[PDB]
């Protein structure tokens, strides 16, 4: 209904006049089925009461997925929901209950479903949101369906779990069969793990990446993709609309959020659930239209790098990377070395009892894998060690004033003490050294001890070793991180380019290693979104490309 060129302009008009357009629109979505008198009598039947997570969240009779009768057994709180150019593309359903685990897996068998999108954690902020309907390891039995965990792939924002499910009351087929045994199928669960328990995601990028990967995983001649959260309406509907519109844009170069959303609200109630979720659909789709696509396979990286350097797509990416903080901003400016490099509000590292100049930064495997901070000032050394302590951080990378204790005198922080236990050194290629100091932080009013290793690195990157030697130091930190818990603290002077570059290059090399793909823009954009002024010159950004290129061999 809206050509994709009109969208920058379209969202501007929805945002304008105190966002009156968004408000009107979402109110229209809220009232657009009232007059249709859509019934949900099976949902409301007393016998199905225990099979509903919430009393208010129902499955409309006309679009509800029905289970085959067994000798009210037909009922599940799930509805078919259209996609783009496809009827019944999704089953949208609640987070299953222990009492409905069987029904859930039975419905996945009966509908020929191969993909589950789970957009919730099990427990969020002390509240049970979803029961665990899959085996932690090995196998578990849900009536006639045996569900086996085959593999788990963990990323920062989502986890992929490959399952084989076996229906014991279904025939095995012919032995020669290339498709395998016909009473077994693969189900892949794409589980988003970083959705806030309050409101909508701060960053559309990792959500867009999740939507795109989970969606492209739909195989032909397959049943509906199952999408659930807790209620199976808000995050679920959000997903379905960004997915469907992602596919509409690709095909027609139009976008139709309101009309499509009003349609699917005939299919399940309280799709999508909040005005803030409505706005996030728009934000994220706009972000999709404008950010192009930047993930590039290993065997395309050389050619891609070539064409982004010719007038330039590198320059246009970097303006988006450098587009990028209230507390910093502050009665805290004498805690900052340079207040052009400070944390955002969302990524700010809080001290338990407020401010330290430090930012959470994402890694490949975990959000909050790193903390990028500044070299501690003498009046910021107690705060620095309080951060280590509060976050149970066991690794400090210093990239060049001693803020650490000597053997003679321990450091007293009220809650704990810092004590050196040994000093040492690792060697590198050009006779370069990393100085190591090992500290223990012992609680003063408890018995906990935290082992913290400190790396003083040479000048890095070394401009007169091959660019591929940049990863030697990265690989040393990776290998230490394997044996330790908590975040990795990385600081240079301000928490700027050298700190960011260790984080970016670590992330991107874990990506190339694990996916044979690299997304330099996303990694660089997220670092700058979480801490403004890490990457400021285009040559630093180009060096991320050049460096990653040297590993493609």
């Amino acid at each position: 209904a809206i050509p994709v060129k009109q969208f920058v302009k379209h969202i501007g008009e929805l945002y304008s006049n105190n966002q009156h357009g968004f408000s009107e629109d979402f109110e229209e979505v809220q009232r657009c089925t009232a007059d249709m008198n859509i019934t949900a009598e099976h949902s409301n039947h007393p016998e199905n009461k225990h099979k509903n997570r919430y009393i208010n969240i129902l499955a409309y009779d006309h679009s509800r997925v029905k289970l085959r009768p067994l000798p009210h057994s037909d009922y599940i709180n799930a509805n078919y929901v259209d996609g783009y150019n496809k009827a019944k593309a999704y089953i949208a359903t609640q987070g299953p209950l222990k009492s409905t685990f069987e029904d859930f897996w039975r419905m996945i068998w009966e509908q020929n479903t191969g993909i589950i999108v789970m957009i919730t954690n099990l427990v969020e902020k002390g509240r049970r949101k979803c029961d665990q309907y899959w085996p932690t390891e090995n196998s578990e039995e849900y009536g006639n369906i045996i569900v086996t965990l085959k593999s788990t792939k963990i990323h920062a924002c989502y986890t992929v779990r490959r399952f084989s499910i076996r229906n014991t009351k279904v025939k095995k087929g012919q032995k020669g069969n290339p498709k395998g045994r016909q009473n077994e199928r693969v189900v892949i669960q794409y589980h988003y793990t970083q959705w806030p328990d309050m409101g909508v995601p701060e960053y559309a990028l990792p959500v867009l990446t999740f939507v795109r990967r989970s969606s492209a995983a739909r195989m032909p001649e397959t049943g509906p993709v199952l999408v659930h959260c807790s209620a199976g309406v808000g995050r679920t509907g959000t997903y379905i609309v960004i997915d469907s519109m992602l596919q509409q844009i690709k095909d027609k170069s139009t976008v139709n959020v309101l009309g499509f959303l009003k349609h699917i609200r005939t299919q399940r109630n309280y799709l999508v659930q909040t005005e803030e979720q409505y706005i996030f659909i728009h934000d994220a789709l706009l972000e999709a239209i404008l950010g192009k696509e930047t993930e590039v396979s290993s065997n395309q990286l050389h050619s891609y790098v070539n064409s982004i350097l010719i007038p330039t797509r590198l320059e246009k990416q970097f303006k988006l990377v450098t587009q990028c903080f209230s507390a910093q901003k502050e009665c805290n400016k004498e805690k900052n070395r340079n207040s052009s490099v400070v944390p955002s509000e969302r990524a700010r590292v809080g001290l338990a009892p407020d401010y330290i100049n430090a930012s959470y930064i994402m890694g490949y495997y975990r959000s909050n894998e790193f903390i990028i901070t500044q070299h501690p000032l003498p009046h910021t050394t107690k705060d620095f060690w309080r951060m280590i302590w509060d976050h149970n951080a066991q690794i400090i990378v210093m990239l060049p004033f001693v803020y650490w204790p000597s053997r003679e005198e321990s450091m007293n922080c009220e809650a704990f003490t810092v004590t050196l236990i040994s000093k040492d050194r690792l060697c590198l290629s050009n006779e370069e050294q990393i100085i190591i100091h090992d500290f223990i932080l012992e609680a003063t009013q408890d018995d906990y001890v935290l082992e913290v290793r400190h790396f003083q690195c040479p000048k890095w990157p070394n401009p007169d070793a091959p660019i591929s030697s940049t990863f030697e130091l990265i690989n040393v930190i990776k290998e230490e991180a394997l044996t330790r818990d908590g975040p990795t603290i990385v600081h240079d002077e301000y928490g700027a380019v050298s700190a960011g570059m260790l984080c970016a290059l670590t992330t991107l090399s874990q990506q190339l290693e694990n996916e044979n793909a690299v997304d330099v823009f996303q990694v660089a954009k997220m670092i700058n979104l979480m801490r403004p002024g890490v990457f400021t010159d285009i040559e630093q950004y180009q060096f991320i490309y050049k460096a990653m290129l040297s590993l493609v061999s």
